[PDB]
């Protein structure tokens, strides 16, 4: 599924991401935009052989099991393919564990490089939220 900007914002808010660990909703929408272009089916391989999955590009090195990342962890206790669903529940619940791990949203390279320190509230402007 390719989400619209306000559609995703509304769904993230319903799932409790707005101001989760202090990150306003615009941060999460900005992160999804530059991680996946709002596409739930996005995948990208990393140099170490792990793979990033879904709208928030969650990595198989730590967070999910894809059967092809030996020596890795599965801290969200899910198969990585669950992160590609049109239903973003699994992605959001796993993202809540990531952002809680001590590094905040700095865990997402695209957030630190393209969202942090910008006007992230612009990403929800015009939405009925
Ligand atoms: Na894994």
């Amino acid at each position: 599924k390719v989400f619209g900007r306000c559609e995703l914002a509304a769904a993230m808010k319903r799932h409790g991401l707005d101001n989760y660990r202090g990150y306003s909703l615009g941060n999460w929408v900005c992160a999804a935009k530059f991680e996946s272009n709002f596409n739930t089916q996005a995948t990208n391989r990393n140099t170490d052989g792990s793979t990033d999955y879904g709208i928030l590009q969650i990595n198989s090195r730590w967070w999910c099991n894809d059967g092809r990342t030996p020596g890795s962890r599965n801290l969200c206790n899910i198969p990585c393919s669950a992160l590609l669903s049109s239903d973003i529940t699994a992605s959001v619940n796993c993202a809540k564990k990531i952002v809680s791990d001590g590094n905040g949203m700095n865990a997402w390279v695209a957030w630190r490089n393209r969202c942090k320190g910008t006007d992230v509230q612009a990403w929800i402007r015009g939405c009925r939220l």
